[PDB]
């Protein structure tokens, strides 16, 4: 009888388990559903799991995906691939997330986060910074870089939210990707008689002028980015501003410092579980050792990057949240193949969030008592439903 994986935490709590588990060898989990697997929980471990090519992302060997969602994970963009395909598919993104091209996009998120702010602001003391910044600013920077237009946010939230939602079922998933694939295709259509100078329009290029993808490449990797692209910095925004307005003097390091504002966001980075339960299991393709175990071909091992974050050998005094910490690099974004392709944008994104609001609320505080904030429950994602902020 296994010990059961994810672990009982609420909100941003770091579970003590992982304490203990730091001094034992790796352990074997059983998932809500699928098979079982080990917990990668050491930093070494993680980084082995998610950039080590005996480690694939596909189960080519028939297991049924360890998982805490009813419906296995499954399609046709980045992550049901293993490099050089993976790799190939990737490299059609590639040149629109680098650092050169994403640190043009700062002046048009600052933008966008001064229109979010000027709106909280005249709803006025105390508002939810959820609903008037942490949702539309990132929803807002990729669905323009994308070409879709304003109306049609809502659709792309109620999409990604069926993706991580824990009790989606295989039917809701079929839902889901026949009105996204309708959604799309009616966009495709729209290029092909008319191009764009947006991100779909190139993937319609791609498609169809340079062939170098097919249709369905083209939706995956649509989806990749617009299930991946705003939820994700939407939960860290109020993430960070919560574990921010928590200490006692909340904003004012990095008013008095601003220069310290990219540094904080890396601490944050390293220091917020993001994840509820964990992202995609790999697979040993050989015969391996890690933690004292050897893990055989085709068995699960899940990289916890949570967990790796706080590896009591490569961050002393883990659990602390310091700004100017500067630990070695974080496994938040990931590693390997499946480094996060929008690394660079999320950075600019927090950065700037920090920014604008140390800038211009350098009072920030909770807008109702720190025990009132509601976290959710039932998603791939920790978060708040709501954060009430008073300046
Ligand atoms: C704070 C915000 C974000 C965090 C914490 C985050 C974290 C991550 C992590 C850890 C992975 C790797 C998971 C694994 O290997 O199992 C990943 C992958 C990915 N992320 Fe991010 N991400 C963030 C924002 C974004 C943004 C802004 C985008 C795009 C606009 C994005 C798009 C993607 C995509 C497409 C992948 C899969 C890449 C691949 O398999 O090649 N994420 N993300
Ligand atoms: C802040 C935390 C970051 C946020 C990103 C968003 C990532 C999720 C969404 C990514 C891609 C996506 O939804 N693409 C379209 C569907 C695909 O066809 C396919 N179908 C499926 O069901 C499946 C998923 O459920 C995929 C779920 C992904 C799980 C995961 O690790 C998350 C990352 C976290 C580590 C697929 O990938």
């Amino acid at each position: 009888e296994l010990l059961t994986f994810p672990f009982a935490s609420t909100g941003l709590e770091f579970p003590p388990v992982y304490h203990e588990l730091y001094q034992q060898r790796l352990t074997k989990v059983r998932l809500p559903y699928g098979d079982d697997a080990y917990l990668a929980i050491r930093y070494a471990d993680v980084k082995t799991v998610l950039s080590d090519s005996r480690f694939s992302i596909v189960a080519s060997l028939g297991q049924d995906q360890p998982r805490t969602r009813a419906g296995a994970r499954v399609g046709n963009g980045l992550f049901s691939l293993d490099p050089p395909q993976h790799s190939r598919l990737r490299s059609v993104l590639g040149r629109d997330f680098t650092p050169r091209r994403v640190e043009k996009l700062r002046e048009r998120v600052r933008e966008l986060t001064d229109q979010c702010l000027d709106r909280m602001e005249a709803a006025g003391s105390p508002a939810d910074l959820v609903a008037h910044l942490a949702v539309p600013m990132p929803t807002a920077v990729v669905c323009e870089m994308m070409g879709v237009p304003e109306p049609d946010h809502h659709l792309f939230w109620g999409w990604a939210e069926t993706i991580l939602s824990n009790d989606t079922t295989p039917d809701d998933l079929i839902r889901r990707y026949q009105e996204f694939t309708a959604y799309m295709g009616a966009m495709v259509e729209e290029r092909r008689a008319r191009p764009t100078d947006d991100m779909f329009g190139m993937l319609v290029r791609a498609c169809d002028e340079e062939g170098r993808i097919t249709e369905i490449e083209m939706h995956a990797l649509a989806s990749d980015l617009l299930s991946a692209g705003f939820v994700s910095t939407a939960h860290q925004i109020a993430n960070f501003t919560a574990m921010l307005l928590a200490r006692p003097e909340r904003l004012q390091p990095l008013v008095d410092k601003p220069e310290q504002i990219p540094a904080a966001v890396e601490e944050l980075m390293r220091h917020v579980p993001i994840l509820s339960g964990f992202s995609f299991p790999r697979y040993a393709t050989e015969d391996l050792e890690m933690s004292g175990v050897t893990v055989r071909r085709g068995e699960a091992v899940i990289p916890v990057i949570a967990a790796a974050n706080r590896d009591p050998d490569v961050y002393p005094d883990a659990g602390r949240l310091d700004l100017e910490r500067n630990g070695l690099p974080h496994l938040g974004f990931g590693q390997g193949p499946h480094f996060c392709i929008g690394a660079h944008l999320a950075r600019v994104e927090l950065q700037v969030v920090l920014e604008a609001l140390t800038e211009r609320f350098p009072d920030l505080r909770f807008g109702i008592p720190e025990n009132a904030l509601k976290w959710k429950r039932g998603h791939f994602m920790n978060g708040l439903h709501e954060l009430p902020v008073a300046w």
